[PDB]
């Protein structure tokens, strides 16, 4: 149930071919056959890669290999990686390298700690639910629309690190690959997530003044054989809070 146009998979279609790409590279992003480089390890880059068109799947599961890496002594690296399912693509900004005030998912994988006055251990993984209205705070470490999170450690491993994102009726879920241990740990469940069918894959990665190597390896996107018993095109992007 792999859905290969949805997915970024070696050899790199068109890399080298003339075959059809199914991927736009954007900004600091340097393609090379065996990783596409958000950003290198440079201060003040914006990169992104977009699905070259929609995504008109109900229930999928995205499977990233990512590697985020550096040279940065001790906490002096940054920014981290945006994943995103989103109505528009290929705009830069300030939200890991891509626009704020979005429309649809995110889900952040952020290195740097930019809130002095942080709970979190960082890096910290979490998700963003916007309708266009919100801005990223992105100074605060968007603590003011986070919806769930969790610390997580991917900088600099030994081996290969992984993330998965599911959604499904209302369900989105991400977990972790990152211990070697070939299994997906959980770091965020919730539900009343909406979001409508025709929006694009894409990943961003942004550097300040601290930087890291922000690689995407691989991005493989799962069809879903989930029952439906309405114009899913037109969904607002919302969430729906269980009440106290
Ligand atoms: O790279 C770390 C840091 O560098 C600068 O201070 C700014 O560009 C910040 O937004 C960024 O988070
Ligand atoms: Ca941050
Ligand atoms: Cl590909
Ligand atoms: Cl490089
Ligand atoms: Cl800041
Ligand atoms: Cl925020
Ligand atoms: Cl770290
Ligand atoms: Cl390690
Ligand atoms: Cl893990």
């Amino acid at each position: 149930h792999l859905k290969r146009e949805h997915s970024l998979i070696k050899p790199y279609q068109g890399v080298g071919s003339s075959s059809m790409p199914l991927w736009d590279f954007q900004g600091s992003t340097i393609l090379t056959s065996q990783y596409v480089r958000l950003t290198p390890d440079e201060r003040s880059k914006e990169g992104s890669i977009w699905n070259h068109q929609p995504c008109f799947l109900k229930d999928w599961e995205m499977h990233v290999h990512f590697k985020v890496h550096g040279t940065g002594k001790k906490n002096l690296h940054g920014d981290g990686i945006a994943l995103w399912y989103t109505r528009d693509r290929l705009v830069p900004g300030p939200v890991f390298g891509s626009k704020d005030n979005f429309h649809g998912l995110a889900i952040f994988l952020d290195t740097y700690p930019n809130d002095e006055t942080t709970e979190r251990v960082f890096p910290y993984i979490s998700v963003m639910v916007n309708n266009g209205s919100l801005s990223y705070d992105h100074s605060k470490d968007g603590r003011w629309t986070e919806l769930a999170g969790c610390t997580a450690d991917f900088r600099n491993r030994d081996h290969d690190t992984f993330l998965a994102v599911r959604y499904s009726r209302g369900r989105l879920t991400v977990m972790t690959d990152l211990e070697d241990k070939n299994e997906w740990k959980n770091c965020i469940d919730i539900t009343g997530v909406r979001l409508p069918t025709g929006y694009y894959f894409g990943a961003s990665a942004g550097t300040g003044d601290l930087s890291d190597n922000h690689d995407i390896i691989s991005m493989k996107l799962f069809q879903l054989m989930v029952e439906h018993t309405i114009d899913w095109t037109k969904i607002e992007p919302s969430v729906n809070f269980l009440k106290s």
